[PDB]
């Protein structure tokens, strides 16, 4: 049945490689090079269930509202989870999660011009501070740890933005972009700059002037360069977008209300997004395509994607005068101005269709109260997988079984709103709870919108949870809507992830690749899957179930090895098997290998008994949790080996007699199977030739009750007699 185990290995590798190659953002936009830009959002299939179901409104505390009634700058600090508000430098930071932890501050003069939160340089600062507050006033800028001040020569700063490595950049009505070095200010240069965006992965800084001019600045690989790469006028952007569109009025391309950074985890080819009013997304590339290490050279426009309302067949109203936007992991959240007081929130995402080569998105509109001032967001790699690991980041459905939903906070005058993006598993849970049971009409549409394999993987994520009502409903939905076989394969591949093709050892001395807590979480998920399978294509499915059980036992063995001294267990082994372990995978160890598991078990038991401890506990545990990798034969072999190793002491002569006799009795029933020529060596080493003769006689009498093999066994008796 090793072929059935081997066959399911290609089935797991198929679904693992299927979720290994996914289209990039540039590929999703159907662009091929920065010389032929493409336009989407109008082909009636660009924009064909609750995208978010979390509306938690925490009102602004009345102490702040009373002062608000009497500047009105606002903002949020997601790293510290304390939203702030400003009424003439009376800056109070309240905890937007529950409306608490008021932090009044009105020490210096009024009329602050900019507020920023900076993660400080880890080198030179007191350890008790975790963040920095940078307040900009017309006379000077004060930096306060959570110190001293720096004067600005009458420059009206408007925005402050921090890099990941602690560099603070300010901009304002002076037209120049400044940096605070900590102290001094340095100018990196009629048009006020309103926004500064930071690309932390590729170290690219963007700006967005009042007229609309976007300037790309290159920080370099080090992050300290700050050289202007490009400077594109707004008219150039409008003309380029018109030429790419050729059928769209240019009034939607101007003005530009937001610029966002497209992270290296989302695209290797597109590095900037420009959101203009009426919700128009202009995709800008600053570096050559598919070159992760190429620094920016010019700011070019490669794609023009339209909002949902632009399509001829679309009945959705277009967004109107959007003033805030964010783009995170393919999710666009933009705030349109319905009135002076109310607002509309647009959520556009393609997490439902992550593999379609042309971009396929879904949109949601949510009416809220309060003008928006701050809308913000709250893999295991091995050398044997470096060439197969997808570089950027996995989609949502790949890691939805273990990743929490992405959380966002929208702050207005009335109060903060907390929401999170529903994972497909969350949408299925909402459908199951909203429906009476685990079947009906909304579940069928969920399993039809996603593929049957992906939908069954999501259903297994919900059904292997170990509350009971949702688990039973998810199990019924899984069994009601070969699709189940592919869903099981995909879910098992997503549980294992990048560990199935990964080596169980990464050099450093020699330690386990997977951390203990991650391994335990994977083990619990696999235990849930195995319990699901036990409670409930037949030959292939049974082979895959056996593979799941075998891999669960292997993972339990790996976890218990990590609990013990993994370095000692791996080191105390023959060099050939260690080198084989270097370039073998979990797939090969579970399936192809049948020697390294026993070697690891033997090393673990030897380490346990070299501590002068009874083996009866660890042997019982191994037999309980690894029946396939550890049989009763291994148990009696371990007991006899323990007796032989602990009988190498000269405390008493009569003590040796009973111990060696019982060890020989254990060896009598195991002489046929393992180590006939191995244990006789130590038997003669402990001066028990009488035992060697008896053991070899037992081997001759039981192994060959043929003639040639019995004579071969008697040759051992002759060799011992002559020894």
């Amino acid at each position: 049945l090793q072929e059935a185990l081997e066959n399911a290995g290609r089935l797991i590798d198929r679904q693992l490689q299927e979720d290994r190659m996914y289209p990039d953002l540039s590929e999703l936009l159907m662009v091929s090079a920065p010389n032929n830009p493409t336009v989407s959002g109008m082909s009636d299939m660009d924009y064909p269930l609750p995208e978010i179901s979390s509306i938690r409104r925490v009102p602004l505390p009345p102490e702040l509202v009373e002062q608000f009634g009497h500047n009105c700058m606002m903002g949020v600090f997601p790293p510290i989870s304390r939203a702030w508000l400003t009424i003439d430098s009376d800056i109070f930071m309240w905890n937007y999660e529950d409306g608490g932890d008021l932090a009044y501050f009105d020490g210096l003069s009024e009329t602050i011009l900019a507020v920023g939160l900076v993660k400080p340089k880890a080198g030179i600062f007191q350890p008790h501070v975790r963040h920095l507050l940078v307040l900009a006033t017309p006379v000077d800028i004060v930096i306060l740890g959570l110190l001293y001040s720096l004067p600005t020569d009458n420059t009206y700063l408007l925005t402050i933005t921090s890099t990941d490595n602690g560099r603070i950049f300010l901009a304002g009505k002076d037209g120049c972009l400044y940096e605070v070095a900590y102290c001094r200010k340095i100018n990196h240069s009629d048009d006020p700059i309103l926004q500064i965006a930071i690309d932390n992965s590729r170290n690219i800084l963007y700006t967005r002037s009042e007229k609309g001019v976007i300037q790309v600045y290159d920080l370099g690989q080090d992050g300290q360069g700050m050289s202007r790469v490009a400077s594109v006028s707004q008219n150039a952007i409008v003309s380029a977008a018109g030429n790419i569109a050729r059928t769209i009025d240019r009034s939607v391309f101007k003005p530009i209300v937001q610029i966002a950074v497209i992270e290296n985890s989302e695209s290797l080819d597109c590095q900037l997004l420009a959101v203009t009013h009426a919700g128009v997304r202009l995709y800008f590339s600053t570096c050559p395509f598919r070159q992760p290490l190429a620094r920016p050279n010019t700011l070019t426009l490669v794609h023009v994607r339209l909002p949902p309302g632009f399509s001829a067949s679309s009945t959705v109203e277009k967004p109107s005068k959007v003033h805030r936007a964010l783009y995170s992991k393919g999710i666009l959240l933009m705030a349109a101005s319905e009135n002076e007081d109310n607002d509309i929130l647009w959520c556009v995402n393609h997490d439902t269709f992550p593999f379609q080569k042309p971009m396929m998105e879904t949109q949601m509109t949510a009416g809220v109260d309060g003008h928006s001032w701050a809308l913000s967001a709250i893999k295991i790699i091995t050398p044997l997988n470096k060439d197969h690991i997808p570089i950027t980041d996995s989609p949502v459905v790949v890691q939805q079984h273990m990743l929490p939903p992405k959380k966002f906070v929208l702050l207005s005058a009335q109060g903060s709103l907390m929401f999170h993006k529903l994972r497909p598993v969350d949408q299925l849970r909402h459908l199951l709870v909203s429906n009476v049971g685990g079947d009906g009409e909304e579940i069928e549409r969920f399993f039809k919108l996603h593929q049957e394999d992906q939908a069954c993987a999501t259903c297994l994520i919900l059904a292997c949870s170990t509350d009971r009502e949702v688990s039973a409903w998810a199990t019924r939905a899984f069994f009601r809507y070969s699709g189940k076989h592919n869903g099981i394969c995909i879910y098992f591949s997503r549980i294992m992830g990048n560990i199935w093709d990964a080596s169980l050892v990464v050099e450093r001395a020699i330690e386990s690749s997977v951390p203990c807590q991650l391994l335990e979480s994977v083990l619990q998920e696999l235990k849930g899957l195995q319990e699901f399978l036990d409670r409930n294509e037949k030959i292939s499915l049974q082979a895959i179930q056996q593979l799941v059980r075998k891999s669960y036992q292997a993972l339990a063995l790996w976890k218990l090895l990590c609990e013990h001294q993994f370095t000692i267990i791996v080191a105390e082994l023959q060099k050939e098997l260690q080198e084989q372990l270097k370039i073998t995978t979990f797939k090969d160890l579970v399936i192809r290998d049948k020697e390294l598991t026993g070697a690891l078990i033997a090393s673990l038991i030897n380490c346990y008994i070299r501590d002068n401890a009874a083996v009866d506990g660890i042997s019982l545990h191994l037999q309980d949790i690894c029946p396939l990798l550890y049989s009763t034969d291994d148990a009696i072999c371990s007991k006899a080996n323990e007796l032989l190793q602990r009988s190498r002491q000269v405390q008493n002569k009569t003590e040796k007699e009973r111990m060696l006799r019982e060890s020989l009795k254990e060896y009598q029933k195991i002489s046929n199977q393992v180590d006939l020529s191995n244990v006789c060596a130590q038997y003669r080493q402990v001066r028990f030739y009488e035992g060697v003769v008896e053991l070899s006689l037992t081997a001759a009498e039981k192994k060959d009750p043929a003639f040639q093999e019995r004579l071969n066994s008697y040759k051992c008796i002759t060799d011992t007699l002559q020894e």
